[PDB]
């Protein structure tokens, strides 16, 4: 608006969601578990069966279903995931990050390096305030998979 007496410049939380969702699947997977490994248990209070199905997949099938979630592909796992309340998506991703971190689950390929563009968003996210990171992470993972109900 021409009302630029020095007023707002945007949402930043919205900007990050946008620049996030403009990323490749692997970048998005990468950025997600960096930002979930670090958030730790602070996203939801300090689902459980979808995790088992993934936890017990061959690492390439885990890749398959992670890419499916980020690409909103209408697979069994995207519908099981999409059917979860958005605050369960929070607890799911937390535990997913712990399985990824402990080595039971493999997001991104075995040769993956975050790109300059991926490292860009990751840094924009990291420097948001605590509550803003929670919003960005809640929203970007709530549009993941597919809602059969919706």
């Amino acid at each position: 608006f021409s009302q630029a007496f020095g007023i707002q410049t945007g949402d930043a939380v919205a900007s990050t969601i946008t620049v996030f969702q403009a990323l490749s699947i692997d970048d998005q997977l990468a950025v997600l578990w960096y930002a979930y490994t670090e958030m730790g248990r602070s996203i939801t209070p300090a689902a459980e069966g979808l995790l088992n199905q993934i936890k017990q997949m061959s690492h390439a099938e885990q890749l398959q279903v992670m890419r499916d979630l980020a690409a909103k592909n209408n697979t069994q796992v995207s519908r099981s995931y999409g059917i979860l309340s958005n605050n369960t998506k929070l607890a799911f991703w937390y535990e997913l990050s712990e399985l990824m971190v402990k080595g039971f689950v493999v997001p991104v390929p075995t040769d993956y390096k975050i790109s300059r563009d991926g490292s860009q968003v990751l840094e924009a996210l990291k420097g948001l305030d605590f509550c803003q990171q929670i919003t960005v992470l809640r929203k970007v993972v709530a549009d993941m998979g597919v809602d059969p109900l919706a």
